[PDB]
């Protein structure tokens, strides 16, 4: 679990071969902390087998322009290059591990 750049964006992400989980944030949320303690168990549940990363739109807004993500928290599901599937509102660590398993 870490944070990507934009710079580190195509080589850590849009290059990874393994199906990588993203969570797009801004800072000081009580709401973040909680999606962020879901997304830390699920990366170290599946560690090696997905990678999972951190996007803080206040620093990297530019990917979120990107993908057109205007909510955070927003979990993003990235596999091969292409943005696969969006998690907003309430993220489900059930339908996250449901995802992760889809595209496993």
């Amino acid at each position: 679990v870490l944070d990507v750049t934009k710079d580190h964006w195509l080589p850590y992400v849009l290059l990874a071969q393994l199906p990588v989980m993203v969570l797009f944030r801004k800072d000081n949320d009580e709401e973040a902390k909680k999606v962020e303690y879901i997304v830390r168990e699920l990366a170290q549940e599946f560690d090696g087998l997905i990678k999972v990363f951190v996007v803080d739109i206040n620093k990297a807004p530019e990917i979120a322009k990107k993908y057109n993500i205007t909510t955070t928290p927003t979990v993003a599901f990235f596999k091969n290059g292409e943005l696969k599937s969006v998690f907003t509102g309430a993220i489900s660590k059930d339908q996250l591990r449901d995802e992760i398993l889809k595209y496993l």
